[PDB]
């Protein structure tokens, strides 16, 4: 009797965890979007920064940086 | 005489203990098998919630789900 009853559980699971991991490849999709939201225009400039007899070497690093994310 | 009533008489006791285990396994399949789950529909969000320096950090949840079964 035992081997139908487990059958019919792990058919139901198995529709179950199929159709979330559908759903979540489709849910990943927005995600994607993000990855392309910076573009860097022009050239930079470096310039030595550090103040005289400083330990440390410091840089000012300043560039051109346009965002068209929402954050 | 003895055994063979004997004999009858576990006959008849089996077939009623086993027709009532195969009712039994046929009541249990209303209580296994359900269909339908909740569903997660595209992406969530988190907002943090957290305010004036609080002790605990609260985060906000919003998602759209989908109620597929009868409960
Ligand atoms: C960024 O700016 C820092 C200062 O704001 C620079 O630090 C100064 O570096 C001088 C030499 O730079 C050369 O050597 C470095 C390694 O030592 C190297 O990383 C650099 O790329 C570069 O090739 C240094 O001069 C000392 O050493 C000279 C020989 O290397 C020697 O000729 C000097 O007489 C001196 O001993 C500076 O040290 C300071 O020099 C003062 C006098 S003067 O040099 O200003 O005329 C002196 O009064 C002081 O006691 C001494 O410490 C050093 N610091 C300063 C304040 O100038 C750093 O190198 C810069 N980095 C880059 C990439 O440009
Ligand atoms: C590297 O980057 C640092 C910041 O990351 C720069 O520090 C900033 O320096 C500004 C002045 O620099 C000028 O004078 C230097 C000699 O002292 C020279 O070497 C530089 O090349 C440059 O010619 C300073 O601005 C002050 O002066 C402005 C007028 O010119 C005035 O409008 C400002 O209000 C300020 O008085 C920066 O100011 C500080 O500004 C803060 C606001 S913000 O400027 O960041 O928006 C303010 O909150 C603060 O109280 C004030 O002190 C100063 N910024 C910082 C963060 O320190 C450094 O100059 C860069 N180095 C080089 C070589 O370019
Ligand atoms: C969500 O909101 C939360 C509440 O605003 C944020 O948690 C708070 O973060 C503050 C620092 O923020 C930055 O650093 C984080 C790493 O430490 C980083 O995750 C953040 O993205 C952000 O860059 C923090 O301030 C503490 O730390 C500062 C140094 O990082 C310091 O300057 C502050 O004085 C302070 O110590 C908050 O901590 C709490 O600060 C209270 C004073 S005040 O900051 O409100 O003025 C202080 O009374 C308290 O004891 C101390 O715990 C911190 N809040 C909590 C509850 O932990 C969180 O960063 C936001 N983002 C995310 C992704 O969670
Ligand atoms: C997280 O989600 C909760 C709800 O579960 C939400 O609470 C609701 O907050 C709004 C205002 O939120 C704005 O201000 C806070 C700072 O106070 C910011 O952190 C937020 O980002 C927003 O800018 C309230 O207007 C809600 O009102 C209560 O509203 C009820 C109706 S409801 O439909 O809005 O729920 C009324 O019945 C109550 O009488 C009224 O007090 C409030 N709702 C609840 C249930 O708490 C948080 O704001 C969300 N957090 C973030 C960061 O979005």
């Amino acid at each position: 009797l035992s081997g139908a009853i487990v059958a019919l559980i792990l058919v139901i699971a198995g529709v179950i965890i199929a159709i979330a991991v559908v759903l979540f490849a489709f849910g990943l999709i927005p995600g994607i979007s993000n990855q392309g939201s910076i573009q860097v225009l022009g050239s930079g400039t470096i310039t030595n920064s550090t103040a005289s007899g400083s330990s440390r070497t410091i840089y000012n690093i300043t560039i051109t940086v346009k965002n068209t994310g929402t954050t």
